[PDB]
């Protein structure tokens, strides 16, 4: 795999979003992978509804946070709608699908990356957007405005974000806090620093869609 991706170049990423005061980051990670796998599939870049899974994955708990790989598994068992046909409202409600018409995609399942392997993730990133966890707690992830982010962070994994690139010293991720966060919305976070956690935990857990 090469020194350097950013999936924001090859167009397979959409506009930063902002998730709001909604514990809904699971939803925002996964929909990233979800835009991130149909555009290397289909060459199309659409935009998918964060709403939709936040109303919809009976295994999460909406605002009150969840799983990016319940959300995952629930594309590829039924579908996801486009964001304009079920845009999001930071609040979950009733899961409205059957009331939107066909899903606008669909995937075939999701996988694991192995966890607490730089490597592994990295593999995963070079193929496609990666759902992947970190620590967003701490006080300095929360006030990042750039660089190369080393921490302070523990492991205490609360936050769901997406791998979309990496260089030689970082991994490339976008945030659901909206454009003025970060790089614009993104962060780097230094890697290959030999914790088999990952900087802030970020190899806890990591998903990735699978579309045939
Ligand atoms: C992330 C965000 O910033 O929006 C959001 O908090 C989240 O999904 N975090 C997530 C998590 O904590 N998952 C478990 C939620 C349990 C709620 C329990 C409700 C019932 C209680 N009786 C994980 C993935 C990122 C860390």
């Amino acid at each position: 795999i090469p020194e350097y991706v950013d999936w924001r170049q090859k167009g397979a990423v959409t506009p930063v979003k902002n998730q709001g005061s909604c514990g809904s980051c699971w939803a925002f990670s996964a929909v990233v992978t979800i835009e991130g796998i149909i555009k290397i599939r289909t060459g199309n870049l659409n935009e998918y509804s964060e709403q939709e899974l936040l109303d919809c994955d009976r295994r999460s708990y909406g605002c009150n946070g969840g799983y990016p790989w319940s959300a995952l598994q629930l594309v590829a068992q039924y579908g996801i709608h486009y964001r304009n046909t079920y845009p999001y409202e930071g609040v979950q409600r009733y899961c409205r699908s059957r009331e939107k018409g066909p899903y606008a995609a669909k995937t075939d399942g999701v996988r694991q990356v192995q966890p607490y392997n730089e490597g592994a993730l990295l593999y995963s990133i070079a193929n496609q957007p990666v759902s992947v966890v970190l620590e967003a707690a701490g006080k300095d992830f929360q006030l990042y405005r750039g660089g190369i982010f080393v921490g302070p962070c523990g492991n205490k994994v609360d936050h769901a974000v997406a791998a979309v690139g990496y260089g030689p010293n970082y991994i490339l991720i976008k945030n659901s806090w909206g454009t003025g966060w970060g790089e614009n919305g993104y962060i780097r976070i230094k890697r290959g620093t030999g914790n088999s956690y990952g900087v802030c935990g970020l190899y806890t857990s990591s998903f990735y869609p699978v579309k045939n």
